[PDB]
């Protein structure tokens, strides 16, 4: 007799921490899951709940109630509580590349351990969908997912629109990448609330399907409507079995079951109809007013990305890459310590936290689980790097030297001016008083005329090394058979000129010996290399030449402070809001270091800013007066604020280095760095999640009201005209805007903002980022020839050379050794690791390009290799020779 | 004839000098090492594991597929667990935190089904003079400790006169109770067996040394050889030293034994002629330049929040939950043993005691932040469940109920605080500035004045509204989605006396809206009411005359700045250190209010002082100086620092509130407030673990060669002279002195350094506590008649009166209802909890004298008690009637 189909899913969508700290949301959880349990009881029909897609919620639960793991165990086996596939609700944009595989290999884990998993990629909440999550999710053995912004549901009883990118005639959509995989789009059309709070008497129960049955028939390209019974850290609804009884009686045209979403993407792998519209990559919600993108999160406590891109590179790009290479020394490799280090860093990946938009004790507390997770790294890395060195035969190197072994834990060559310090001799302080060795210390010092010098294998000295001053420094040894060794070491302080290739080691070492035009010209204000002339003008701007292109640039590097009566979502220049810049302050220049080697030029500015908003916004949040009403303006009060940045260009070295560094004092406010290009192209490249995403510069004027045009950018963002542009790179700086009248790309280095924003008034004084603050970035000049390596020096040069010491001995290793060959520049690696099953190496790459493919032709010599999915089981399928345009490819190496 | 005991342990300081994380990875390798040996060598027989449970719990968090094998090791008896949690310092943890630290262990220990029987104090800084009695009602019949007895030879004759010698490197430690133990001294340190040598000529030279120094204290023919050290790796070859051992010495039995084995040989060989030890041990006797005491008052803020922590828990949460359980029949255990475990990872003695690096105190306070939220969020909880359940129907339903707690021990008086819900504006689906317009227009047309009243309908003529205002806020229902409103809140002022452990309702209303002389005299400056005339001097110190007795203090309240050279353990006023005394700068008054009821004032002091120490320290600090030498002085630059004192009266409070407010933006200092009384007394009384200790006023002058002697304590201090005295009552503020030509109370306010100390340069600028502080602390004035009042008031004044507000309803609570009665003046309360078991309601109560017996009346309506010991298990004794000189009695109430 019935038509219909309706799906209730029972549901909470439970952020981990947000308007409220952690443990106050913690607390709730417990509640939550105590009521499951107990429900699972008493009422046998109750079907199943679903868990929000993250297994994290298990983990939170164990660490209360360990006691009830069987209890927890059993709900899952029969299927009343539904779980996974991910560990945590991310932001895209925000978490690296790996972040977002990782999130789906430890939630697949912890999957494993408990016996189920939902098959449906779970982005409820998502402030913008990364583009390649159709490629994400098939290659995690996903063939659907779902997600609730940044499409418009179309009625079924209107005519499509071919123009609009981004609506859609039902709620379901077929989803494609920009590789070409395609994934079942799953739309909360009517929000993932749409079922809440199901009404168990008939007055209501009818003033309530009468709507919710409307607005999902409206929608459903099926007979299969979804009703999602839950909302934000909804309670579950222990009198639902009696709703659905009473929904029963009341529409006996319609068949209300209690529901998961298994059941229902396979009531729609049965009924869904071939006519289903098609989304094209990203999800960012490019044709809206782009009032409520909620973009600006990239630059809310820009201090957290910055944490974040510390531990990512930490863990993704030296901890693995070196304890895989020690792997082939030691046959362990540390999987425990590796997954207590991730799952650490990805407490912080949940959107509420890495976006910058909870309160002020929630983002206290990431930056102790930053800091923890970082150590571990730390820790496991130092070590991998030791274990490396011990086992490399050094005894090429004289009695008289100190050998030590420098890494390239990237996968391209990396050529820098490494900063190094070194020990040269320790004095221990054994039974004696520490004074009395220091002054022994301080005696040798004295005592010394020889120079210090780098020597190679072959004996040879490196010229191009520099000496830059001795010192003595408490360190200490803790041995891993006896106890710690306190001694004051005499410290080597160098800068050593070098380039290695990816995945390398070389070995130099330190001794003692007898003993070219500078970049910078001090008559002329002006840096320059091989690539650049860098003019520094009379008012702190930049005016660069690329020297073999022949294009000049005028007006770089102007920094701009704008008003801010935003929250932590959004961004909002007050009324006749004049922007203030650093140029019409008062210009100060430093010279820091000047060789042919390196310079490092200090552009000092001095310049009055308003101290803070007036004190109207106070009256405007309190009342939760939306933001594009507001009328609060800067303060007529002002105070002087000094940015300083560094510049630091090198010899061989085509991209230029930038750190500013000022104190914030200020209020209400936002600061970007501009560099005005000029470039004749009406789009641009972004550094995205496994893609160089390409955008309009232009937002959708159809649409869009908002002045501003945010985007989200991970390492780097560019622009190319066909045969000449310019790539800016940055670290833990992931807000850009295009200007578009002048082709200037926009980098935000700070935001401060006094509110959470949303749905009440959250003060978070701690938003306004008070305090010191270091910003790094860079430019370079490219051409065709150059586009794609300007990417990855964007990327890789966000990693150190990491250095080790060890002595004279034998080993099974070489001296200097690539681990790996065949590197294209338009493939880059983002994951070196190992595979907990078997410990075989597993490696990803990806094409820089989403419009051609390329040659691939990575190799590791001593291994075969094998393709795997991102969740590193292997497949049937061989080794390509090419990848397609934006392909991620998981390969894992086993020794022959 | 002599019998060697090997006990191989690591001494693992959980936190320290590196990050936590570092040391955790560390210990993973320990735990990897010994379960590796315990495989490989079948002769190695045990390893003791520092007395801590949590090592266990911080091994399996990040390998916990290995619990099976830790599970195995333990049954065998090859790992050595507990009795403890952690490794506390004694002082600077609450009363109740000792006995916790205890009580998870045990849980721990019985989870895993073994034990220590061994109380183990190895390296505490001071030992609380109760550690006999807490071991024995704990089931414990001995401790290990390190330090504060000098252990004398068996060739020397036995010093009469030195209370803190022992003959022997056993002895009999009495409690202030009479509580005896075995009292087992590490006479030459737990590391006089670390590193056992393995070939004949090292070994030799080893144990002619090792045993020597054993033979010279040890009681019995066993001697103690502790195989280990600070994070020492385990010695994975000691059966082959041991072997080797045997070989060499004939007369000598090498084992490999543990505490269990060494303890009962101890028992048969004994001899009844031990050194008997009474109360604490502090290193009363040397030279007091190394107890380490000053770690009671680095980092302040640390040990704030503790107490901040500790009172919510201990008086709070625990009180309201045991309470509300008569409602609901459940009490949250695994909550609470969640917030406990959170709250004591701060308590090893290298945490609380604020001796780490900067990064290990940062993770205390997430720590704290944490413990604190799981707290607060049950003590809300607990006080709504109660007054839902609360008969509210005597009030009107144009009234707004809410009802008080007092969740102390005896009677509380004081004017509340209170913020109360007058409207809520629900957001529904509205623009949140239409519903603000709505409340501000309801405050606009208000004509009437709010007004408290009683169950009876009466008003509360006490009480004084201070201010209305619109506030957003919102509720979170059990059962359904947050709800957003502005709420109209009434600011307002009650004096209330509540009885001990009770609560009452009231109600706000509105109505139709005197002969009141004010607290404080603007003509005479004087503060005055029926205990205290308080005259402000123009210099702003204090002159305060007790009404009762006719006694005058002049010149309290003196605010005290030094120069500190030192460290994280120890304070050194610089060569020739003048202090800078803020009644000489400039001084400012202004009321902050004044009533009848409560008068606040505020004292401003602006005065000169150093910025920091001279650029020696620095030099000193890097060479490892000891700071006995230091020459370093405070620097000749001065900047302005200004203190806000403000001083609360409350009409029948005899307690003198006062909170110290300023920004410390100046290093290397200390900042004290001083109390001169002038008192004819040789001791003084403090609070202590358990107890009121009796201390001298003066340090031993047969040893004692530091000027300073500074004191632990916990909620207060007191000097009395039979007839008079002065109690100083603190919050968290844990380091006090007494200066003996005046007998002065010093009280720290701020202790600022540079460095951690000990044994290498760990620089720690954090630890100069730089930024806003907030130091609360109180003065009375003290009879014979009010001694002991005064004690309790000063432990019970940290924890503020409860409020939570009700609906009009049934209910089957009275509306005012005492939960306890049988209150004494000398008995304190510390414990008003549940026990896991069973859920009898545990109470405990201690004798605040050391001196003398009390009555002990103590009786729970409804309930039936019996004793138990400090873990809570039932025994055969019967309630007592008295109180036994520093008797601590735990009782467990069952309802009838
Ligand atoms: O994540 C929370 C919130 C985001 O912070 C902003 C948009 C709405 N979301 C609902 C909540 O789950
Ligand atoms: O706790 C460490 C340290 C203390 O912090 C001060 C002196 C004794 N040391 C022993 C170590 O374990
Ligand atoms: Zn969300
Ligand atoms: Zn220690």
């Amino acid at each position: 007799m019935a038509t219909k189909k309706v799906h209730i899913i029972s549901h909470s969508h439970w952020d981990r921490e947000w308007y409220m700290a952690y443990e106050q949301h913690h607390m709730r959880l417990i509640n939550l899951i105590d009521d499951l349990l107990e429900v699972f009881q008493t009422d046998p029909d109750f079907h199943s709940f679903h868990l929000d897609g993250q297994t994290i919620i298990l983990d939170d639960y164990l660490k209360v109630r360990p006691e009830r793991e069987p209890e927890i165990r059993q709900a899952i086996a029969s299927g009343k509580l539904r779980i996974g596939p991910f560990y945590i609700l991310q932001d895209d944009f925000l978490t690296s590349s790996e972040s977002n595989v990782r999130n789906m290999l430890i939630g697949k884990e912890d999957c494993d351990r408990w016996g189920a998993s939902v098959p449906l990629g779970y982005f409820p909440d998502t402030f913008g969908n990364m583009g390649q999550t159709p490629q994400l999710m098939l290659k995690a053995g996903l063939q659907a997912a779902a997600f609730g912004r940044g499409i418009r549901p179309t009625g079924f009883n209107n005519q499509v629109d071919t123009s609009e990118k981004y609506s859609s005639q039902f709620s379901e959509i077929s989803w494609q990448g920009p590789d070409n995989s395609r994934i079942l789009g799953l739309l909360f059309a009517n929000w993932y609330s749409n079922g809440n709070e199901i009404p168990t008497t008939e007055a209501e129960a009818r003033l309530f399907w009468d709507k919710k049955l409307a607005d999902a028939e409206r929608f459903a390209s099926t007979k299969h409507l979804l009703m999602m019974n839950g909302c934000d850290h909804q309670p579950v609804q222990l009198d639902v079995t009696k709703a659905i009884a009473l929904a029963n009686q009341l529409y006996p045209d319609y068949e209300f079951v209690h529901s998961c979403f298994e059941d229902y993407l396979a009531d729609l792998a049965d009924d869904l109809p071939e006519n289903l519209s098609t989304v094209q990559g990203e999800i960012t919600s490019q044709e809206t007013d782009g009032w409520y993108t909620l973009a600006n999160t990239a630059s809310a406590r820009i201090y957290l990305k910055q944490a974040n891109t510390r531990v990512s590179r930490q863990l993704e790009n030296i901890t693995e890459p070196l304890a895989a290479m020690a792997y082939e020394v030691t046959s362990t490799y540390p999987h425990d310590q590796l997954r207590y280090a991730w799952k650490t860093l990805m407490q912080n990946h949940p959107h509420d936290s890495i976006c910058g938009c909870s309160v002020d004790s929630v983002h206290r507390e990431m930056m102790t689980r930053f800091e923890k997770a970082y150590e571990v790294g730390h820790y496991l890395a130092k070590e991998a790097a030791k274990q490396i060195a011990d086992a490399i035969d050094t005894r090429d190197f004289p009695m008289d030297s100190q050998p030590f072994v420098l890494f390239n834990t990237s996968g391209h060559s990396k050529t820098s001016v490494a900063e190094l310090s070194l020990t040269w001799k320790k004095y221990h302080f054994g039974q004696r008083f520490p004074k009395e060795v220091y002054q022994e210390a301080q005696e040798y010092l004295a005592r010394l005329s020889q120079s210090f010098q780098i020597i190679d294998t072959s004996g040879q000295v490196r010229p191009e090394a520099e000496i830059l001053g001795t010192s003595i420094a408490f360190d200490y040894d803790l041995p891993k058979r006896s106890f710690r060794e306190p001694y004051f070491a005499i410290k080597v302080r160098l800068r050593l000129p070098i380039t290695l290739p990816a995945m390398s080691w070389k070995t130099l070492a330190l001794k003692l010996g007898n003993e070219t035009v500078s970049l910078y010209d001090d008559s002329n204000q002006c840096l320059e290399n091989g690539f650049l002339k860098v003019m520094i003008q009379t008012d702190g701007r930049l005016t660069i030449t690329d020297k073999q292109s022949g294009l000049i640039y005028q007006d770089l590097l102007r920094f701009e402070d704008c008003g801010d009566i935003g929250n932590e979502y959004i961004s909002r220049q007050p009324n006749h809001d004049q922007p203030f810049y650093a140029d019409q302050g008062t210009i100060k220049l430093n010279i820091i270091s000047n060789t042919a080697q390196v310079a490092e030029l200090e552009i000092q500015q001095t310049f009055a800013i308003p101290i803070s908003a007036d004190k109207l916004l106070q009256a405007e949040m309190e009342a939760v007066i939306d933001i594009t009403e507001r009328q609060a303006r800067r303060s007529q009060e002002k105070a002087e604020l000094t940015l300083t940045t560094l510049i630091r260009m090198e010899k061989n070295n085509p991209r230029l280095q930038f750190t500013t560094r000022f104190d914030n004092q200020m209020t209400n406010h936002r600061l970007r760095v501009l560099f005005p290009t000029h470039l004749k192209t009406d789009h641009h490249l972004a550094d995205s999640i496994f893609e160089t995403v390409k955008r309009p510069n232009h937002p959708d004027a159809t649409f869009w009201k908002n002045p501003s045009n945010p985007q989200h950018q991970e390492c780097f963002v560019s622009l190319f005209d066909g045969e000449n542009g310019v790539t800016i790179g940055n670290y833990g700086l992931n807000e850009y805007e295009i200007l578009p009248d002048t082709n200037t790309i926009a980098i935000t280095l700070l935001r401060s903002v006094g509110e959470m924003g949303d749905w009440g008034y959250f003060p978070t004084p701690e938003a306004q980022c008070l305090g010191k603050h270091s910003l790094s970035y860079s430019f370079e000049s490219i051409t065709k020839q150059t586009q794609f390596a300007s990417y990855w020096r964007a990327q890789e040069g966000q990693v150190p050379v990491i250095t080790t010491q060890t002595n004279q001995h034998e080993g099974t290793l070489a001296a200097e050794y690539s681990y790996l060959t065949g590197t294209n520049d338009q493939v880059a690696l983002t994951a070196f690791k190992r595979r907990l099953a078997d410990n075989a190496l597993i490696t990803r790459s990806y094409n820089l390009s989403n419009d051609k493919t390329c040659d691939f032709s990575l190799s590791l010599p001593n291994y075969n290799a094998k393709v795997t999915n991102l969740l590193e089981k292997d497949s049937k399928q061989s080794t390509p020779s090419q990848l397609g345009k934006a392909e991620i490819l998981t390969l894992a190496w086993k020794k022959q």
